[PDB]
């Protein structure tokens, strides 16, 4: 008997995957969320009392989104009527609660339609960005200060991102970085004045009567960019001065003579901070190291001080270049950087001198820099087992190079091969997040013997739910193509039997970087479709890929929508000949870059595919953004790559996809690959006379995560799947 | 043995209904355009002669759209360069060719973009709107005069139409009225200033890097309409050295005292002109009568000469006040209006007299005035046989309204029941377009006699192909509800047979004062279902439907999406309760408004159908235009009729979509049903959990006619049907 993991499972969330949320708030004390009221934890001992009970906000007449505690303790700041806007940025009301008189603040409250708010990192200053402006409060009761009068609507941005900048470069809304201690602000100004818009319907309740335009400043491949400006002010003068002065950093002449971007900051000591560089053309990047002049109180960056990082196979970075991590004196720093072998390691740099020191190497990378300390360096890498797709946190004595320690490797090797740390303030205590091949485990540790302090979270609770369910399985491994290991995953359907031929479903991504074989542990629609559906659910890592070095990386430099895309069907070849494939039923689908791959592939007239579903894709990189496509395709011109531009579109494959089976699906106000990537494709398809299947999804964007919507297109997705593989 | 009629057929056009389009120049002769020649035929004889060579522009340089030869036959206007805009307008270029001398005119020649053109009525001027403008010119080749100086793309717009008049009221783009022997030149002028605009994308060719958005005044229900004013100017006593003087004819104040439109401009005589206001609460209009004062120079409308027409069971007129036909002198007038039985029919009117008397009656309907003499009126009528959706040509005595005598009833009954007409100049002679159940059949006619000169056309081509394929028959009848009888037809497969069952098909549109039950031979979609796939199609007027008398027509005034809804769920039910029904297998499909009430009727709960496929349809009256939903619902606020038009929507029934297979599909450029009705729908469905099939037509719009997109859609549509009705 047992029952299957059912789609509705799914789309319900019937088997909750628990985790362990703490936001440390010192050396070593965290706050966690239990039953709405806020608690703050030792880390030593593990006791615990109510920082905040949950009946303390009940009148407050507003439904709170979100907390932040000043690093202090002082005071907290409270965030509610959250409106999201793109993938980091949103805008919110916020309210100040004096946590010592157990009021809240009721005057010089922080404006409604506010961008972003940040604490200083040390005391209860606050920053905030409103009307694309930025303002300062050096007391949460008292009047801020203006820091900027530019400020204008999808023009110029002060302390905010643009979109571009948010997605590609950032990851993030803000652009403004608090020195240490708190003097100093720093900040960015975009300029996107000549920056085309992206414009398209936005149609809103039922009641809006007129559907809205919206009109975002988005540059696409080879478009004007937005410039950008980076200045600092010293805070501690604001209330000395009428108007404290942004004394601006100008960028290296090396990449003034061009377009560039602003794609690093980091401060280093007081007064010290490090920036970073890059040119439209994504090879060349130079680190800024300035210091201030309290003479004239201005930043000066020596020429001695600036290191240059190019790349000759492809950009640089694995989608920039990476942060440093200054030691607390900042004279040095480390950097992962790709090494002679094109691999990732850490760089030992010396602030004035241009050679670095590795003191990590291997057939391997290290995927981040997570802590230092005076005495080690903690990173996380796929070196264990040599499985790129397993994750590992590693332990490096500053005084002698070969005394590395894996900190999480053996603590449960069948269990766990994919970690995740968080270390508390001075890293005295850190956790441990294992997110797979089994159920997710989160434990703590103290630094300073790396001993296993206790248990926050293992997950029983599913565990024994799981037990009275037919779980599919899931296979980890890799086959050799040209001398060289590719590797892929397999959800296996329960009581998997080789003997027999099983339908297969290609799940793919594999854009630049990507990996889809890995150790983590996920309940998705693969699940269903294997458990329920007994469907296969493959995954392939091929040309591209990353974690695996540049070589593997940059095959694919200039050239997208080639390699990415043929090892995918090569793959599949390659399972067919495994003899558990029933090679009439072999289907592929994948979301964004997996919905252009899906598409490449399912246009390419290869015959290895029956049908094949492609949710919000890229159909002409001239479409896409200049950022991320540039990156990897240089410029669409003539004198650069203007052909390969052209010829990777899926457009031009509309006539093969006549011996397929296509769902198209896309949401209309997806602002990041635009409808009308798909609304191209289509027209193409018609245009040559191709029947197809088609869902768009009004106002969604492009995850598609709305609640309602996203039932409905995985349930749209499952009966287009077992309709082509006739389950019924 | 003989195919059948097949979607590929269908598609192609492989069988091809003959046409013979004239157009009359004189009282006794037309031109004919025979293998890319313009003939020139005699009436009285049938002997012609060639007119313009086929090789006359053979190095034009330029693809002729279409011609136009002056009154006088001096002259031919070229037209090239043609773009479409929205139903009827459109810009093109012109050149004019000297017919007299054999040359192309080069001096002074119409601009480019030009948006609107004609003849004067009698001789050679022009009149032609640029950029929102009025020029005339006397002779070809000489220069323009400018009337306007006014016009403002979007804005102000002089002898053309906006999107909203152009669609609702004169169906046409131009806005401009000669006098009978061309000395006046008539106008309107429109005013959108605060018209809000629609938006939506186009995309355009693969090529565009950015969507375009378009743009247009477009008054949805209850916002700010287009404002208007009349003008007309003396053509005879214009000035290269003075600008044009145009005098103004303001509405009367009984129409002033709120928002309204001008519905209709009829000149009476050289002097006389006649205009018809319509209240923006369309069921009140009033005609003024003006006269020309040549001393004063000014028009003058005698109150006295003031006609009232309205109505208390609904608006006025089928879609708006019909228009007048003047006599000779231009004294009195012939109209049809609804008498008070609710049957439309011809009134005889005095200019100054208020009572005119009904020349006509009965239960049935007159259709239209053709044409007058001062001897006889002649019209096309559904009164033969008592069948509404047949239509035939009568002339009755003017000095005896008992002596009417049909004169198309007749001539091949079995083969003719639905004809449309074409007189001559001066009403000697006329062509008969009969156009079902039969093959199409044109005739000429001479009036003295009413003899029947000769064929034209009889599509004996056609005939001799169409015998060697299984053609579906149609039945045309009726069913009563409460002692009302209700028209409908269905196209039958080829050998019927009463034991077995069909699965059946709703072909519906049931808009206000629509006609789907009728006698015309079509070649269509549900030729191709009846004949291959042995589909029933059968559509059905009920309720709202028009020809049968204000009593249906007006049931469903101020509450549409009510009865003409639950009249065709009815129809339904009562086919499925005939022999030869498959009742699990009914299935409804519609377009516009048929989409709309396809989809109100699959979400009515009603059980009888399996699936159904709505194109284009309305989802919300609020977001439709204001002259023609307010025809029907009045004004969307709650002194008026808000509950009705929130009661009334698509969205509001998506729960009851759970239990049916509905395809939704619609144009992404639609600037008549603006793709945000179907964006709501989806929405509506999405939000309740219930699954449905979608297609998209990127850049099509109302009408979904490009040659691709048009193959594709019906493509679509087959491989759904077919498969709700497990057809192979
Ligand atoms: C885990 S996975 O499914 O293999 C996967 C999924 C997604 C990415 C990925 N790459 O670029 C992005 C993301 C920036 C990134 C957030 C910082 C990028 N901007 C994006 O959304 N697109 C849309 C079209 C094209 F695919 C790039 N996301 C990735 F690298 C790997
Ligand atoms: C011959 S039929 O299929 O019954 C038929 C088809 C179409 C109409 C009809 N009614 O209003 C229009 C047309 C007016 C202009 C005269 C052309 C109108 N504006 C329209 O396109 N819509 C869109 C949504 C709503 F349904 C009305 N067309 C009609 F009255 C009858
Ligand atoms: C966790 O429990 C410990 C032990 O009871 C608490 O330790 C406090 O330690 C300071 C420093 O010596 C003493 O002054 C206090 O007297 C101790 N607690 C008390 C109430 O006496 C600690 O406060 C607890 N932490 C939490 C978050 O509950
Ligand atoms: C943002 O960049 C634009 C350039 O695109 C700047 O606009 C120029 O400003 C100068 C001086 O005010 C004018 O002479 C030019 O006419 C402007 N060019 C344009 C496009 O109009 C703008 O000043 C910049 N804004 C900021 C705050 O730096
Ligand atoms: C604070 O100082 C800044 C820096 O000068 C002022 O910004 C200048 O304002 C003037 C006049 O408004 C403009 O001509 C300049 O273009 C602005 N410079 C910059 C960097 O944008 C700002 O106006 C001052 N604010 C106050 C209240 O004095
Ligand atoms: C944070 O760092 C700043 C920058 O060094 C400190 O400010 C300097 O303080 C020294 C005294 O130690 C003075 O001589 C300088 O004039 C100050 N410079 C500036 C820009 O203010 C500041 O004291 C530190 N803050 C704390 C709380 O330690
Ligand atoms: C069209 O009709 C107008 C108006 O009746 C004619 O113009 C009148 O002609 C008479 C005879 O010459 C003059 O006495 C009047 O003063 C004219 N009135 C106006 C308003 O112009 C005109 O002749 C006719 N045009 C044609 C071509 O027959
Ligand atoms: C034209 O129709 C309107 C609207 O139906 C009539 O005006 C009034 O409409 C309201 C509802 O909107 C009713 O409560 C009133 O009874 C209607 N009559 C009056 C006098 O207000 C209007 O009567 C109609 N005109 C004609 C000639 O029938
Ligand atoms: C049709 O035929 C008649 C004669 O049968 C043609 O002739 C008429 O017009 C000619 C010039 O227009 C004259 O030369 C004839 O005298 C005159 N004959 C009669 C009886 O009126 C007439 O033009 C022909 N029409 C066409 C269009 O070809
Ligand atoms: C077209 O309509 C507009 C708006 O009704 C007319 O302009 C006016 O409305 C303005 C408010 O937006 C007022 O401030 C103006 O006083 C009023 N009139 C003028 C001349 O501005 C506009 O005149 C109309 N245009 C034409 C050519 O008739
Ligand atoms: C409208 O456009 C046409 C085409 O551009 C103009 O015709 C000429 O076209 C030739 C080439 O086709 C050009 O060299 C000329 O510049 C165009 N103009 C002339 C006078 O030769 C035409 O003139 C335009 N007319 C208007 C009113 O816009
Ligand atoms: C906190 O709130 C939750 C839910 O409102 C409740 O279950 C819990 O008992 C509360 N605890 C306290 C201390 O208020
Ligand atoms: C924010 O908006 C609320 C809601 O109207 C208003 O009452 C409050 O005063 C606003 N706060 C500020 C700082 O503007
Ligand atoms: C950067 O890439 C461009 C494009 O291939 C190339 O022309 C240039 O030489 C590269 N620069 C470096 C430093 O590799
Ligand atoms: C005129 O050209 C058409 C083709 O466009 C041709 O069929 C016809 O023969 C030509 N006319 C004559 C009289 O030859
Ligand atoms: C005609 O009127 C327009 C509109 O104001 C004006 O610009 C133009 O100069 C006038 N021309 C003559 C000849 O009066
Ligand atoms: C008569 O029939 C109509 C439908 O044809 C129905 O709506 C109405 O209620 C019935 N009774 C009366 C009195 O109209």
């Amino acid at each position: 008997t047992r029952k299957t993991y059912t789609l509705t499972d799914y789309l319900k969330n019937t088997y909750r995957l628990k985790l362990y949320s703490l936001r440390w708030i010192s050396d070593h004390e965290y706050l966690y969320k239990q039953e709405n009221n806020i608690l703050v934890f030792n880390a030593e001992y593990g006791n615990s009392s109510v920082f905040l009970e949950n009946s303390t906000f009940d009148e407050f007449g507003h439904s709170i989104n979100d907390y932040s505690i000043s690093p202090d303790g002082q005071f907290i700041l409270l965030e509610y009527n959250y409106v999201k806007q793109w993938r980091h940025s949103y805008t919110a009301s916020y309210d100040i609660y004096d946590l010592n008189k157990r009021q809240l603040i009721t005057e010089e409250r922080i404006p409604n339609n506010t961008q972003w708010v940040t604490w200083s990192p040390v005391g209860h200053k606050l920053a905030y960005v409103w009307n694309n402006d930025i303002y300062v409060k050096i007391e949460p009761n008292l009047p801020s200060y203006r820091i900027t009068w530019t400020g204008k609507e999808d023009i110029i941005y002060n302390g905010i991102t643009d979109w571009v900048y948010e997605e590609e470069v950032f990851s993030a809304y803000s652009a403004l970085w608090w020195s240490p201690n708190g003097t100093f602000l720093a900040y960015a100004q975009f300029n996107d004045t000549e920056v085309p818009l992206i414009e398209y319907s936005f149609y809103s309740d039922e009641s809006l009567q007129y559907p809205k335009t919206v009109r975002v400043p988005y540059p696409k491949a080879g478009a004007v960019n937005p410039t950008v400006k980076f200045f600092v002010v010293n805070t501690d003068s604001l209330s000395s001065v009428t108007n404290a002065t942004s004394i601006q950093i100008t960028a290296p002449a090396s990449m003034l003579i061009g377009d560039h971007y602003l794609c690093d900051v980091t401060w280093a000591t007081q007064e010290r901070i490090s920036l970073q560089w890059l040119r439209r053309i994504q090879n060349y990047s130079v680190m800024d190291i300035c210091d201030y002049d309290e003479s004239s109180g201005r930043w000066n960056c020596l020429v001695a001080r600036q290191h240059i990082e190019m790349s000759t196979t492809g950009w640089v970075g694995r989608f920039r270049p990476s942060e440093p991590h200054f030691t607390l004196d900042g004279n040095s720093f480390y950097k992962i950087i790709s090494n002679e072998e094109g691999y990732r390691h850490i760089c030992y740099f010396q602030i004035d001198k241009k050679d670095c020191t590795f003191i990590t190497k291997g057939t391997w990378e290290v995927i981040g820099i997570e802590a230092l300390t005076s005495d080690y360096l903690y990173y996380i890498s796929n070196e264990y087992k040599g499985m790129p797709g397993g994750r590992n946190l590693y332990k490096i004595q500053l005084s002698d190079y070969t005394k590395v320690t894996c900190l999480s490797c053996e603590l449960n090797p069948e269990r766990c091969q994919y970690y995740s740390v968080s270390f508390s303030k001075e890293a005295k205590y850190y956790q441990l997040r294992c997110s797979g091949p089994g159920l997710p485990l989160y434990t703590l540790h103290s630094s300073v013997n790396d001993k296993g302090l206790r248990v926050l979270e293992d997950n029983s609770a599913l565990d024994k739910m799981l037990q009275n369910v037919q779980m599919p399985s899931k296979k980890l491994d890799f086959i050799i193509l040209n001398e060289t290991k590719f590797w892929y995953q397999m959800i296996l359907p329960p009581h998997f039997d080789k003997s027999k031929k099983y339908p297969l479903l290609l799940d793919v991504y594999a854009g630049p970087c990507s990996q889809k074989a890995d150790t983590v542990f996920r309940l998705n629609w693969a699940t269903y479709l294997a458990s329920t559906e007994n469907i296969i659910v493959a995954s392939f890592d091929g040309r591209g890929s990353g974690y695996q070095g540049d070589k593997i990386m940059h095959a694919i430099n200039r050239r997208l929508g080639t390699f990415e895309v043929e090892d995918q069907i090569e793959a599949a070849r390659q399972f067919s000949k495994m003899g558990f494939v029933d090679n009439k039923r072999i289907a592929i689908w994948g979301w964004s870059y997996g919905g252009y791959v899906t598409s490449m592939v399912l246009g390419s007239g290869s015959g290895v595919f029956k049908c094949g579903i492609a949710v919000a894709p890229v159909s002409r990189w001239e479409y896409y953004d200049s950022v991320y496509t540039e990156r990897y395709m240089g410029l669409p011109t003539p004198e650069d790559n203007l052909d390969h531009y052209r010829n990777s579109t899926v457009m031009s494959r509309a006539e093969n996809f006549k011996q397929v089976e296509y769902l198209l699906i896309h949401g209309t106000a997806d602002d990041n690959v635009h409808f009308q990537q798909s609304a191209q494709i289509s027209k193409a398809l018609v245009d040559v006379g191709v029947d197809f299947q088609a869902m768009w999804y009004t106002d969604e964007d492009h995850g598609i995560a709305s609640s309602t919507a996203h039932q409905h297109i995985y349930t749209h997705m499952s009966h287009f799947i077992k309709q082509c593989f006739s389950l019924p």
